[PDB]
């Protein structure tokens, strides 16, 4: 009765394209990034986490923890991660309020998101990039 | 750059009121947050039970609630005694403890690598092969 992990909380973002991504529209499984532009750590483990993505065509949705991450602050940074998808503000949520209902403080982290939606791994800091494929494939990825 | 995160200083008792800090724990290990009222902590304790008596990897029991004193803890874990609870000592109580980790809420499975880095986490319940994975990756002997 009782499945691995536990669902994502309720949100709306859009990807850069205006897309709408919500627990039910997002690509399954998948994983989830936090970050923040004053954060060296987090910007370190892109490539690492790129790699991932690139390696397994796994979505990367990726949202900063910063309010002052505007737009084109964003996508700059992203600009050079196609692999992930940078999520924005919605009309009714922004990056961060959505980031803070994940139940965990600060960043980097990584969620992995399962088939039915559930977070069922989560990594904080450098996540192991065995550690990562590994819960991806239990989470019904292939590569 | 080693994956995961440094445990937070603490000071807690084992059960025969032994100190544990994040140099005296045994490593690898597995870190469990509940609370007495936590129906979907307590559901969980047998599937967890059981992996640590199967793998032999300590397996750390700490209570967000204030008011499950040692009391409450020891006698509710007697159900499952191949945990750790982790009490109050002189310094620490077991919630203000939990208040150090950067996580919100319970349950909360964490695991402990052999250089006591936070490797794995799991909220709620954790997949047993998932479980099994973040153990062998963490140094577990199994």
């Amino acid at each position: 009765a009782v499945k691995p992990g536990e669902p994502l909380p309720d949100f709306l973002l859009l990807d850069p394209k205006g897309q709408p991504v919500t627990p039910a529209t997002v690509s399954k499984p998948a994983v989830i990034v936090f970050w923040a532009s004053w954060c060296t750590v987090c910007k370190a483990e892109f490539p690492g986490l790129h790699r991932v993505a690139e390696e397994t065509g796994v979505p990367f949705y990726v949202i900063s923890r910063e309010p002052r991450d505007t737009r084109e602050v964003v996508l700059e940074y992203m600009k050079t991660y196609p692999r992930f998808i940078p999520l924005l503000a919605s009309d009714r949520d922004r990056p961060h309020e959505v980031a803070a209902r994940f139940k965990v403080l600060g960043q980097p982290w990584t969620f992995v998101v399962d088939r039915e939606g559930k977070v069922v791994a989560l990594f904080a800091g450098r996540a192991g990039r065995e550690a990562l494929l590994d819960a991806l494939l239990l989470a019904g990825a292939d590569l």
